[PDB]
């Protein structure tokens, strides 16, 4: 037969582990040379693996690079003008690389020039919160200081974003050892912890889903009009660059002014954690200045795309996407999901050479630059509007196969809860001690749902990977599953040089048994949702959380009893619109349970295909138009965290600090309706079509 | 048999002229009582006719109404302030009419109320034209001034539009006889002319599509959160008042200043057209009072809707709708159309009841708040917006089958040109001369195509009427239809009180024979568009009208051919792009000619069906936001016009005015980006899927 298990069982580890070391021997970064060739490896392959067709896309987009003869760094500079210390100029390659051409050094893709002269003042992790204590409670003055923050905890970007707004002037990023050191694990090469000079790249632009920062709303084709840099979207405004530990530790050890007001606001460094403003009085007069001399050029970038052409729904998109281009080696960012799509487009081209073809057809993507804003899969969506709008069924992540080897993450759409409960109860569990056992349960186990006993967590997506576009912009059902860390105890060497080949095989996955099991579960999810007769989606599992995220906004608001009382807040509407969308949901399912009549067939995954889509909002969320799923969007504080009803969410967010309450309690009354609304045109895509 | 022929010959006349003497008898106005009630009368039906479902669809919108106890007039006040001439309080009743209670008397919806003094400018129509040959020709000031104008040729909203923005205060606008009074024949009773006493009614609002201007974006339910008045969508910020011929007499028979530049600023009446400003010296000191009182009421408005399930595709729908509400009686606007759609029904309820079943589900529509903005349609449809956008096959629109009785008049998207030409190929011509010919004989000779011999003209839809949330907003297929007058020779009674079943009956079609051709052509399109096995649309017919508009819209920017080699403005990628498409379309016809495969029949169906939505932007038109159809949007001079590419049209307008040529032609540059993109994204919907 041609079945599932077909597919699944002619994935091989052996294959993925070849691939991930093909992908990972020289640096593939969006826009080179190397990622070009790389491309066209690709495309040759998926067609010798036999899909139909495989061609690149490619776009001109605006790209950031160090400039190769005057490096960026940061230097202590004394009174006299003399330059006492300088941050490194690239990390200590790995053993074995230290003759690799073209790594380029770390930096803040996006950074403007300059070379900004001034007083530290050390911000923890540059959250929302930590500028509110900053400022309110310990009233520190942001304004023409140079921040130095830690990573962690929240995107970059949104930290670059907090600290403009504070006034900043100049901004350093460092590694701090609490947040990417493990207790008792050797640094690289001899584990997978990071060593002080390792360093973190990775772009500061605050996108809010646009894409190229030049043309939104629009590929960057060949005859794109482009907005002018002063016009450009998402771009910082002040010099931004990255240092590791050691360097760090060189700048941090002289700050004075406040002491941290709290523990979680010290690392791990033999350093006060001062909060400053400026150093202390033996070096009173010294002062930090940073080299930023990057400069932003548009660049072409090329995403592969391959078509499995479906043999009864073949206007019907299942697509598998995952990105290529890498800041360095891409060892696990992206090159282990990349080989595990790979091996997938490998399984499903055997079984279409034998003369099998899937229901629908199946996109795969190698998408480019990524790592500089979700660029190459926000401008072929954009390109490709209206075929995913209207033929859009899934989209399936495939960056980092894994991020640990302790079990199981996914997040996605409730609609693909049930197939992705599903499936793995069908797969067979790679962790120590349950041989022989599902992954169902070997995850039900070690990542147990909050909400329900016997059942395991699955998240919300928020952003910071490729599905953003597909789910948050155009509402096309999305999901991504990966191996993960036991949470209780990023990865430390994230976007660092020393993220190699190496480092997997030695260290997170010698026998390639969790890529493999992650090729299964995504493969799998790829294959159900191409292959079903109906779509495996459960319209009664939105319901349920729906339910969730309406009693949790309206908690947060109440919060505000004496406001709710005064402008008449109500959350009536939403809880109707919610307990209306769960009837409906429920007799929908009645219908799909008992109706080769394939119009009320196409009728009805029809209706299962554009329920998702019916949470788009045409309007978008206040000030960013891009993102329009009024359900989920990025965290307005931290990209890569999903929030449930945004719009609500964020009318909330800090309105005992509006100057007028009465404004701002009818912006949450218009969210209410905003959502409410949603909510019920959404169910009533579930009703009886006429 | 049931096909279209029983469907045609089960329409009657005399059912037609029943129904209009039953939906003609006292006022309709948006939002009352009586209003209500005819709602009900045709819910019940529109059920005894035969339909599956017909419920009452209600919202809350803004309306707006003359206070009853403090009537609206404007007067001539001397220097002592005393009022030695009053507008007309109400226009005389036509005869037999002279007891009906509620006729609300002329007025201009929406109207802020105030009463400002001052000095007239007569501004001819009242066009961008109109005020650029004042101001920069004649180098008047309309600031300070009330503003008389005269109605005609453009929308009256533009008109208040265009007298804002030259700063008026007030505005007066006129009926005058060389617009509205045919020569040689009689005014109301004894013909179809205005006589001085009759007046325009009209709402003054700027609402680009938005719908109620309270709720922009979403229904007017009752859970609703709504704009403050002050920041409400479209409102008029000056008083605005219609008067008769007789009252403008006395008005514009003082005028001094300048003379009227030219014999096409000149009207019929016995005055010197002068444009002012201010009176002759005689009467130096004598102002001009206006006295508005009107308010603005969120009032509860019906639409009724009815549903005939298709018994194949009942996910796909086609919509006939057009409006109840009227001014007064309604006896053309828009009872001529109502009476049409109410025949219609019955007809498919008489198929209906012996077993008939259209293969796709049609939507019957009865409209409330047409007159004041499109409310009902618009609200509906926001409602609606998801279901319409996925399911919506075509809208016909069904406002007055007559505004004369000369030939027939279609405006309507390309892809139903076809459709319109093969129907009317099979319709007897009810024209003296044509008898034993064909509708499409008759209208072909009296209405030549300017483009092909032997072919009818068939406009561009614009708005104005209520097709324009669907077409303009949603990108749903739509058409019109209705006998017209000989344009080489409005209706004078539009929206005065004189608007009567007798009028009809008398004057325009005592036969019911023009009501009946329309509503075999209205009825003929839904049939078709209902029941075809393919839909009815031919794709190759936007090519060729897409040609034609790049051809135009490239030859308004070579007036300017220096800034085009200046700023490098090319039209080459709109081209390329309306090229693309006529080849694709091509051969997507080659496939649709030549595929009991259902699914390749629904994928190709499809396919037809999104076309039109293809050219849907879902970012609008610039400050536009809910036109967003990239082809035609109404003209920003003309509601009632369409206008073609008009991204790139108005950029183009009065571009040699602009103060930074530089950032004006750059303007130009990315509309035809967002044009050609748009053509080129809806040309490959028609490629192959895979
Ligand atoms: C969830 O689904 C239910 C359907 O099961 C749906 O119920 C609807 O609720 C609305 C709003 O409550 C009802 O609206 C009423 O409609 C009647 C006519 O049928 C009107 O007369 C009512 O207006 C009067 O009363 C109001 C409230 O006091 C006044 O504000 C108003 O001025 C009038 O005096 C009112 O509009 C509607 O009938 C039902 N529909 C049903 C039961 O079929 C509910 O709205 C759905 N939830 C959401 C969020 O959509
Ligand atoms: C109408 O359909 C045709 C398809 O039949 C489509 O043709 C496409 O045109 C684009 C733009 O001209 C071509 O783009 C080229 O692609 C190649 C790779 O295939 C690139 O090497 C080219 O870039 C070089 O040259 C440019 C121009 O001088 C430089 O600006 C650039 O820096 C590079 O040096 C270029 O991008 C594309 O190959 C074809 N596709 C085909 C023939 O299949 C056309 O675009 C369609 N019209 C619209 C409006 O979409
Ligand atoms: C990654 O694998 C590819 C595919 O096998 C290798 O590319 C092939 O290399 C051989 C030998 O140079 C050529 O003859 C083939 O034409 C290549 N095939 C392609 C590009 O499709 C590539 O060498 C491998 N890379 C590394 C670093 O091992
Ligand atoms: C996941 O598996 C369950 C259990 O088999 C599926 O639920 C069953 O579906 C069949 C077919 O509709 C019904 O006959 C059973 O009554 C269902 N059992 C239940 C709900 O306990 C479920 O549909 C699957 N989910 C998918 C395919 O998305
Ligand atoms: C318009 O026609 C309707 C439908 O025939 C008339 O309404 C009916 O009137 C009779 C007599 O009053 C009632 O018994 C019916 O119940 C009504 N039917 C409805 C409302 O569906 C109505 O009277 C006519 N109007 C005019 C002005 O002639
Ligand atoms: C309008 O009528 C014409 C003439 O019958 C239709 O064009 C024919 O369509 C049939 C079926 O596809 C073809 O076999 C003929 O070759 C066509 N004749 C032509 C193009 O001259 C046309 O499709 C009709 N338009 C509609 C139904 O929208
Ligand atoms: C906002 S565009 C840049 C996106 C880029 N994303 C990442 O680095 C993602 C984040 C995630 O999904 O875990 N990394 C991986 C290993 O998936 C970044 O955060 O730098
Ligand atoms: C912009 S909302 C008001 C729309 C209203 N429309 C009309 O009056 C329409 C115009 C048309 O389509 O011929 N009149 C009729 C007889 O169709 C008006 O112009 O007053
Ligand atoms: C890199 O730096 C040097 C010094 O400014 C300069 O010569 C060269 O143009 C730079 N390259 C850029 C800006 O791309
Ligand atoms: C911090 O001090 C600077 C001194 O230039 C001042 O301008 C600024 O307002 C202060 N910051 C804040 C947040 O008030
Ligand atoms: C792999 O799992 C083992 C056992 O739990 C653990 O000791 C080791 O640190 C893990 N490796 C990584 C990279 O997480
Ligand atoms: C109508 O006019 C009179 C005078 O202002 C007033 O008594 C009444 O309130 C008005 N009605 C309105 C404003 O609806
Ligand atoms: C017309 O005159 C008034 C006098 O108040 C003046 O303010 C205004 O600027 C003039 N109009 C124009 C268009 O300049
Ligand atoms: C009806 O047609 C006749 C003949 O052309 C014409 O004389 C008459 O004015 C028309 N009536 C109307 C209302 O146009
Ligand atoms: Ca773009
Ligand atoms: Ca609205
Ligand atoms: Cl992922
Ligand atoms: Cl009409
Ligand atoms: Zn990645
Ligand atoms: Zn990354
Ligand atoms: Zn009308
Ligand atoms: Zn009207």
């Amino acid at each position: 037969k041609h079945n599932m298990k077909a597919f699944l069982d002619e994935l091989k580890a052996e294959n993925i582990k070849k691939f991930l070391y093909n992908f990972t021997q020289i640096p593939h970064l969006a826009g080179t040379e190397q990622n070009f060739q790389l491309a066209k490896q690709i495309q040759s392959q998926w067609k010798e693996f036999g899909l139909d067709s495989v061609e690149l896309a490619h776009y001109d987009v605006l790209l950031s690079y160090p400039n190769k003869t005057h490096p960026n760094y940061i230097s202590i500079i004394n009174e006299d003008g003399n330059e006492i210390f300088n941050t490194s100029l690239f990390e200590p390659p790995p053993p074995g690389y230290e003759n690799v051409s073209d790594i380029v050094p770390p930096f803040s893709a996006f950074s403007p020039q300059g070379m900004p002269e001034g007083d530290l003042v050390y911000v923890n992790y540059a959250r929302t919160e930590d500028f509110f204590k900053l400022e309110r409670d310990m009233k520190i003055n942001c304004s023409g200081k140079i921040v130095i923050a830690r990573y962690g905890k929240v995107f970059r970007g949104n930290k670059v974003k907090n600290a403009q707004l504070a006034g900043a002037k100049g901004v350093i990023l460092y590694s701090d050892p609490a947040d990417y050191f493990a207790p008792g694990v050797k640094s690289y090469p001899d584990g997978w912890n990071l060593p002080g000079g390792g360093v973190q790249r990775g772009n500061i632009l605050n996108l809010n889903g646009a894409g190229d920062p030049l043309t939104p709303g629009y590929p960057a084709n060949e005859y794109a009009y482009r907005r002018g840099i002063a016009e450009a979207v998402g771009l910082p405004s002040i010099p931004v660059h990255p240092i590791g530990y050691y360097d760090a530790q060189k700048l941090l050890e002289k700050m004075g002014g406040s002491a941290p007001p709290d523990s979680s606001w010290r690392g791990s460094l033999k350093v006060p954690y001062n909060v400053g403003p400026g150093f202390t009085g033996n070096f009173s007069t010294q002062k930090v200045k940073m080299h930023i001399h990057s400069t932003n050029e548009v660049t072409r970038i090329y995403n592969v795309i391959g078509t499995l052409r479906g043999a009864v729904e073949p206007d019907r998109y299942v697509i598998l996407g995952g990105h290529r281009d890498s800041w360095v080696f891409g060892g696990i960012d992206p090159q282990s999901g990349a080989a595990v799509v790979h091996e997938i487009v490998r399984s499903f081209g055997t079984l279409k050479k034998e003369g099998w073809r899937p229901r629908r057809t199946i996109l795969f993507a190698s998408w480019d630059a990524a790592e500089f804003g979700l660029l190459g899969s926000t401008e072929w969506a954009e390109e490709n509007s209206r075929l995913l709008q209207e033929r859009g069924v899934a989209y399936i992540n495939a960056d980092s196969s894994i991020e640990g080897n302790y079990t199981l993450r996914v997040d996605c759409t409730p609609l693909m809860y049930s197939l992705v409960h599903n499936l793995t109860k069908e797969l067979k569990s790679p962790d120590e001690g349950f041989e022989g056992k599902s992954l169902y349960e070997s995850w039900t186990k070690k990542s147990p749902s909050p909400e329900f006993s016997g059942m395991p967590r699955i998240s919300k997506l928020g952003s910071g990977n490729d599905f953003e576009v597909f789910f948050q912009r155009l509402g096309i059902a999305s999901g991504r599953a990966r191996y993960t860390k036991n949470w209780e105890t990023g990865y430390p060497l994230y976007h660092s040089v020393y993220e190699t080949y190496e480092l997997v095989e030695k260290f997170y996955d010698p026998m390639f048994k969790y890529h493999l099991t992650v090729a299964q579960v995504r493969g799998g999810m790829v294959f159900e949702l191409a292959n079903s007769i109906v779509l495996p989606f459960d319209c009664r599992d939105y319901a349920v959380v729906l339910r969730k995220y309406a009693d949790k906004i309206y908690s947060i608001s109440m919060k505000h009893p004496q406001e709710m009382k005064t402008y008449s807040v109500s959350f009536d509407s939403l809880f109707s619109a919610v307990k209306n969308f769960t009837e409906i949901a429920s007799k929908f399912s009645e219908r799909l349970q008992d109706f080769s009549n394939p119009i009320v067939l196409r009728m009805m995954n029809d209706q299962l295909m554009f329920l998702e889509r019916a949470f788009i909002d045409p309007l978008g969320l206040p000030d960013r138009p891009f993102y329009r799923h009024v359900i989920y969007a990025p965290s307005s504080h931290n990209k890569y965290a999903g929030e449930s009803f945004p719009g609500i969410y964020d009318a909330l967010f800090d309105i005992e600090s509006k100057v007028d309450p009465s404004k701002a309690w009818g912006e949450v009354k218009r969210q209410i309706y905003v959502a409410a609304f949603t909510v019920q045109a959404a169910a009533e895509t579930l009703s009886e079509v006429a």
